[PDB]
């Protein structure tokens, strides 16, 4: 009847044992006899089934005798999920002397009974000697098990807290501890808290946005761009070599709007309050840690050493990396490059080239984290932690180079090193830098950002569950169970990497884009009832692990940050232009410089462009792209140079320097202002909470 | 009990087999009480209620009239085996041999006794012993409990509670089974003819205990790291030394064919008219040799050295605790709430009189320079500025007794829970007021003095009558280190000569006190009573002038490539100086255990880390390093300059501005310069336009791109210098290879 002891017997099982008889090389199949026979040698109860649906197949039963169980867990440091000793039965209550141990916890000590065999599970699955071994559930989920005695946890914690009716529900840790391990229930509730915090974020983010989104009437330098009478007399100089005339500026009024959005006060506040939301994040989380550390059954003795079933190119690492990132750039260039040679059309070319970069990126991934895995397993880890802990450091970096690089270009190395029309720069040979129009970079970046984001999550949630439960909305339990799949050993893994991009994604480029908080925000509260449901409907049961913190990513979290604050300063002092325009309202239109009686920003985009002689169109006298193009002499461009004329001839006049000195300071009060407040925070633990040490160490 | 037996370094009762481990002084009952005689007997039925706890606790006790005064009593104290064991297993001592559990008495022949008394250093005596009088308790009344030996000093009931020395420090003690440990410390470690033996860390770690022992082997070890620095500062400032005749500025200023040309601008009202930069050709030349790039290179060494210090430190403090087994009684701790004791707007309150305090230091170093330079009529600016900096260092060191005073009164107002707490608010505090109080006038040369003054045109006056000071055309850097030097010097000589004396002129005044011819034998315990009572806090002062010093090292360093030898001859005297005062003036400190400096430490890191930011904007803005390297780079070119190759020459007269004199515009004070009536232009050190021109006086291309130079050189310095820090700190082990394989 699908129990969940064995026949005509109160004996709870462990794991199944799948063996193929080979009626359908004989000395595998003496030693599957031989590792047979020891195993029920040992003192293991041990059936045979075989499957319902095929003859063939014959199923290998074990389960775990009280006394002997308990004498082997007892054996090294196992300790109650009060103590558990041999020598106190009668001192603490059992609530059953057959069933008082955790099911999952009598699968830990099995499982570790079965590890300690010789002659391997996954080494006699590997060689076909046992095909597989693994727990099965309580019930299976569709509905709840007909069986009194069992509670059918599994069908409970589904309703409670997979299904997505409970989406407003608050996070159930005790049964997802309780049932599946240390790992999960730690891994969902710091999901569960990086989301409570992204609420915060999501609604100071949307406050920003509003406060830049209501200025647009008061936006002065963007009504100048578009009114014809400032705007359009502005002809602009050709950004490219053999394919632009020349171009007048207030063809750009849809996208100055959109940037008058993103590049106004409020971006700078919403950076700044993100400074400290990063280590608040942080340092909660840590104090979130210990509370669970103490509360949860995390006071069991560390283990020192295990082997590994499978068992300087550090440089050689490297080297990749730089690769990778070429990569990404030229792909991105590339991208631009072939949607631009062919309102809306300008930002839907922008928005082709993204979709196509992320594209190359997905495509990427699989042949990233290949080569990670071999060069990882190249070098042989003595154990399995130091084997993960360098995965994790290889498949960090390389995602980190495959997802960033991009961003990083875009936002720094894109029309920052271009000379004047005069003598372009070509660092290659025929490899000319690209310019961004006069308000920048900024907006392109932002839009790239949201779509890789977007992109990622939403293509990766759905094509890795959501299929089976979209099209919904639109036998024995060890046969059913063997028709499931295993995550492997890194599906927790992968959920941490996912996790951790999205975390850099949000952080590092937040200036930006305001609103990539509340994007992460639903990407998280799907993410979390997704992963519920695809553990426990389509992946067999796993066996327990016991884990403090979420592990080696921690150190990730605390570099992302400090390499954030620099990010977010060097972003709003450069790939922005709002240094300049606070330059010159408070300097440069006043009787000394300007002409305006007060500090008003009239004027700002006619007074600040640098102009072009056409007649010096090259120092080195070959072929120019002026050639033509109408009766034309002058063109403005995007640089600060003194004009034709002008003792210094298109050299950097006081304006940009003012600028860069403008920027700079910038920058350093900036970094040392939040850096100052982040160790303040951090030193204030004491002093902020009281209640915590106090209440741990009264009672 | 009896008097005096005869013997007077005798260390034992009057049968000779017991040791002594503390005296216990009152005031016996013959002296003509006042006030309230209820009072009296109060305190005599607390003394008796304190004798029977002890002789009950298992400690034998004697007492013995004071040879000279009858009214004194001094009561000694022993420690029979078996109390002492007790305590000791409580107290989870580790004894030693030559892995490990905790002691029991079972286990006698694993450790090498011998004999009662001489298994037990003195040391381990006395804290045990101590332990006890501080727990132990008398009575109850008002339904709370009374107990504390320091409660009894506080009422007065005794006077002092002391160990005993070994001996008379300059002879060895008469008994030929004494150690005379206090001897051998006197010959070899302090007595300063031992100015260079290596100090025996190990008999100061067994006389004194681990707390100086920590302490002096810190100490030690910072000369130590302070000789290599100041070997490296020495190798630097000798280099800027053997290249004068290269600075083209300095020689520049020096011929009078450029130099003197250069009718420089008049900096004050009516005080000093014109006058030609020739005059400052010596200042040039110390400039040359203070702002060289080996002052850059000096100040990334010390970026380096002060890690590498701090890392260092923590190896041998791991060697240190490894070695002096502290590991049990450091998991063993526990401290109860002051006997005294038996927010926000403290905080608050602390906070302003901080503010308080650097006005107070800003304002006491401008008046200084005011009424020397008022009382004006080997260069006679160096005497001024020598002067001024003599009259401030003697302000700070008068308000530095006030602020300490203050600090106590407000850390005592609140309530510690306990004496660490108490230590560490005092901790804080004290180093708060000591740094402003230090560091005001430094920081006011080196960042907001000559910073923010205008054209001569229109000057800054702050609020009338005010004209803010400004600098020579090299620079404020040798003021700032006139003074950085003449307050380091200064704090060191004054401090050691305080430390050496006071002590001392008191011991004196007590004897003086008994001016008649005594001149007779008095036993161990009377004539140790007559010592200085080294104040419960401890070694907080030397402490807090090591951190003071540290602070000088390593804030400044960009302004003084000499400061580590100062620095280094100071500790050199100081370890014989704090060696001498501890071994000779004063009484027996109870020995206890630390397992590092204390506080201070999170000092020291947040010194190191304001470290380079304060190097870092001294070589951009006090310094005119940047502005050579940008005239060098950017202005000797045919674009700005006409030299065909970069090089330095015509740096003064391009880098200077020019103002019309007649161009003095407001009406208050409309004759300030034309009172001569000499030239009509004038030269001042600024980036500006000159006359005429569409920006009259507004700053030009020059000063915007030295202002952004400056700036990328903080920015850059800030962060290699942090990233080298980080990586030096990773790098290292935190353990030496040797401690590894024996820990
Ligand atoms: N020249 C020179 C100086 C020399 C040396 F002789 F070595 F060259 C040494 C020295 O201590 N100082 C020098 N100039 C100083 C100005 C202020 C304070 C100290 C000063
Ligand atoms: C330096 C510069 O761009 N100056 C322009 C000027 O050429 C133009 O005539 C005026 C309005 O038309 O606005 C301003
Ligand atoms: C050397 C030079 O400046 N040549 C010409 C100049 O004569 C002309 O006025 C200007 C406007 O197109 O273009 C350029
Ligand atoms: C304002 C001023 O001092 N200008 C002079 C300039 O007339 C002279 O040509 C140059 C060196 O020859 O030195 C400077
Ligand atoms: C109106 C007047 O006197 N202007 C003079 C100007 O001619 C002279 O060049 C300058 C410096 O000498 O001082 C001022
Ligand atoms: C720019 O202004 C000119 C004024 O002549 C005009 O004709 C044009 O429609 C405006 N808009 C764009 C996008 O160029
Ligand atoms: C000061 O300048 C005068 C005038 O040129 C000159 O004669 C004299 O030698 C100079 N003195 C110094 C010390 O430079
Ligand atoms: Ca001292």
């Amino acid at each position: 009847p699908d129990s969940l002891f064995f026949t005509d017997g109160q004996r709870r099982i462990d794991f199944i044992l799948v063996y193929e008889d080979e009626s359908k090389n004989e000395k595998q199949k003496r030693k599957r006899q031989a590792y047979e026979s020891n195993l029920i040698c040992h003192g293991l109860q041990l059936e045979a089934t075989r499957s319902v649906s095929d003859d063939k197949l014959v199923f290998v039963k074990v389960h775990a005798p009280w006394e002997v169980l308990c004498y082997y867990a007892e054996i090294m440091h196992i300790k109650l999920p009060a103590p558990f000793e041999k020598s106190r039965m009668n001192d603490f209550y059992i609530l059953d002397r057959d069933s008082f141990f955790n099911p999952a916890t009598r699968s830990r000590i099995v499982y570790f009974i079965l590890s300690r065999v010789k002659y391997g599970i996954n080494r006699l699955v590997s060689s076909g000697i046992y095909k597989a071994a693994f727990p099965l559930h309580d019930c299976r989920f569709n509905y709840e098990s007909e069986d009194i005695s069992c509670p059918s946890e599994r069908y409970l914690l589904y309703r409670e807290w997979a299904h997505p009716r409970s989406i407003y529900k608050k996070q159930p840790l005790d049964l997802i501890r309780k049932y599946y391990g240390e790992k999960i229930g730690i891994y969902f509730a710091w999901l569960g808290y990086y989301t409570q915090m992204l609420l915060l974020a999501a609604v100071v983010g949307v406050a920003c946005f509003l406060y830049g989104y209501l200025d647009q009437d008061n936006c002065t330098w963007s009504k100048e761009v578009c009114d014809p009478d400032i705007g359009g007399q502005i002809l602009m100089c050709p950004q490219c070599d053999r394919l632009c005339p020349f171009w007048r500026l207030n063809i750009t009024c849809e996208s100055s709007k959109k940037l008058c959005i993103f590049d106004s006060f409020g971006t700078l506040i919403f950076a700044v309050f993100m400074g400290v939301w990063v280590t608040l994040f942080l340092e909660f989380w840590k104090r979130r840690q210990a509370e669970l550390e103490y509360e949860w059954d995390t006071v069991e003795l560390q283990q020192e050493e295990q082997a590994r079933p499978e068992y300087a190119s550090a440089v050689f690492f490297w080297i990749l990396l730089i690769i990778a990132s070429v990569i990404g750039i030229i792909v991105y260039r590339l991208s631009v490059f072939i949607v631009f040679s062919t309102l809306t059309p300008q930002m839907a070319t922008s928005i082709t080239a993204s979709i196509i970069s992320f594209i190359i990126i997905m495509i990427l991934n699989t042949i990233y984290e290949k080569v990670a895995i071999m060069i990882t397993n190249f070098e042989l880890p003595r154990t399995q932690t130091d084997y993960e802990n360098s995965l994790t450091m290889k498949m960090f970096l390389f995602q980190f180079v495959n997802y960033y690089s991009s961003c990083f270009y875009i936002a720094f190395f894109k029309g920052k090193f271009v000379g004047y029309p005069g003598d372009p720069v070509y660092l290659l040979g025929k490899y000319r830098s690209e310019e961004c129009d006069p308000g920048g970079c900024l907006l392109e970046l932002t839009t790239q950002l949201t779509i890789i984001m977007g992109g990622k999550a939403i293509w990766n949630n759905i094509q890795e569950v959501l299929l089976p439960w979209v099209m919904n909305l639109i036998t024995p339990r060890w046969e059913q169970d063997y028709h499931l799949q295993p995550m492997g050993k890194l599906g927790l893994f992968y959920e941490y990497l996912e996790m951790i991009i999205q975390f850099g994604f949000v952080t590092l480029f937040v200036a930006s884009f305001p609103l990539a908080p509340l994007l992460a925000l639903v990407n998280n509260i799907l993410e979390i009832r997704v992963d519920a449901w695809k553990l426990t409907t389509q992946f067999r049961r796993m066996v327990p692990e016991k884990a403090q913190d979420i592990g080696a990513w921690q150190p990730i979290m605390q570099g992302i940050a400090i390499l954030a604050v620099v990010t977010n300063a060097m972003i709003i002092a450069f790939t922005s232009d709002m240094i300049p325009r606070l330059v010159y309202y408070w300097s440069f239109s006043i009787p000394p410089y300007g002409d305006h009686t007060y500090y008003t920003m009239d004027g700002y985009i006619n007074n600040t462009l640098s102009v072009f002689n056409i007649t010096d169109f090259k120092n080195t006298d070959k072929e120019n792209p002026y050639i033509g193009l109408g009766n034309y002499t002058l063109c403005r461009y995007r640089d600060f140079r003194n004009p034709p004329g002008h003792p210094q001839e298109y050299k950097h006049n006081i304006y940009y320097w003012h600028v860069i000195a403008a920027k700079l300071a910038f920058i350093i009060v900036m970094e040392h202002i939040i850096y100052s407040v982040k160790f303040f925070i951090s030193y204030a633990i004491p002093d902020v909470s009281k209640i915590t040490k106090s209440k741990i160490k009264r009672e």
